[PDB]
């Protein structure tokens, strides 16, 4: 593991725990695993603090974002999910389901217009046709 | 950086006329060559609201100007994602990508902005990167 002053150090200079190799590999592969399980299984309240410690460690993993993301729209946290969801999107630049969710949340929020526009951007610039279809479902209910 | 930032304050849980101002002072900076001065101000601005475009493309070009391409690419990225209908970070996206050595990254950028932009002018410097990759 890494001593106090390189965590320090990281803490002060706005540096990742994955940055100094904080946990090994191998078992941040196993947190993220056991953070899916709980997902799967119903412990929300498990995993959301499994995908809070999993972003803590790298805030730049989309995957940890998205999963963090996922676990705010659950539970209706639909601001702060929407807020990870542009994170993850910028962070992939490629792939967009995370516009998808987004344009979820923001129905949630009352804020058609935005959800629209997230949707027809999926519609624009995904090669996806299957998410597609998804995002069209959703523009054509209006 | 203000990526970090927005991150760890979701982890955790003004008038507009005058962060107007504050953006109108970065941008006073920024054009008499204080670069440093106008990335704090900047800095400021997107953590006080990240998810402004204009303060996001503020940052973002000036980590351009400082070859810092891959924040620059991540902010970009966040701005369009935001503002969807301006095709103008897509195309410095596009730009960093390409001195990050990422050519088919960069290729899809610029074919974006020529296929979905109405900026005439946009157009044509992203086609010239093209003939180029
Ligand atoms: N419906 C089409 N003809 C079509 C064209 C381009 C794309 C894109 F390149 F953007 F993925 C996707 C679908
Ligand atoms: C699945 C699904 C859920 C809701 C809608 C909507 F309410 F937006 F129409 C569309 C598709
Ligand atoms: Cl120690
Ligand atoms: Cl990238
Ligand atoms: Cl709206
Ligand atoms: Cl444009
Ligand atoms: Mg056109």
């Amino acid at each position: 593991g890494s001593i106090s002053t390189a965590v320090i150090d990281a803490i002060n200079s706005g540096a990742t725990l994955k940055d100094i190799n904080a946990i090994p590999d191998d078992m941040m592969d196993d947190i993220y695993s056991y953070a899916y399980d709980f997902y799967n299984k119903g412990r929300i309240e498990e995993a959301e603090v499994f995908f809070r410690f999993l972003c803590i460690y790298d805030f730049y993993n989309v995957d940890y974002i998205m999963g963090l993301a996922a676990i705010y729209q659950i539970k209706e946290q639909f601001q702060q999910a929407a807020d990870l969801y542009a994170v993850a999107f910028a962070l992939g630049k490629n792939d967009y389901t995370p516009v998808f969710h987004t344009g979820q949340c923001q129905l949630r929020l009352k804020a058609p217009l935005k959800a629209k526009e997230c949707f027809e951007l999926v519609i624009q610039h995904s090669n996806d046709e299957k998410l597609k279809i998804k995002a069209q479902s959703y523009l054509d209910a209006i």
